[PDB]
Formats: C-alpha cells, sequence, structure tokens
C-alpha cells in the first residue's frame, strides 16, 4: 500500500525502491508485495 507510514528507501540488488513502515516496523525487500 502507500499511507502516510511507508517511508522510502531503495533495496540494493535489483535496484528498485521499497518502504520501509516504521509504524509496525515492517518492511520489503524493493516495493511492498502488498
Amino acid at each position: 500500500p502507500l499511507p502516510p507510514g511507508w517511508e522510502i528507501r531503495i533495496e540494493s540488488g535489483s535496484g528498485r525502491i521499497y518502504y520501509y513502515n516504521s509504524i509496525t516496523k515492517t518492511t520489503t525487500w524493493e516495493r511492498p508485495r502488498l
């Protein structure tokens, strides 16, 4: 998803950007798979 809880981080490997949710402490390698 993309609520005001995710933060923009890029993942080193494939080169895609992913998001970091500091609220629930959830993070995911290149983009959110949900």
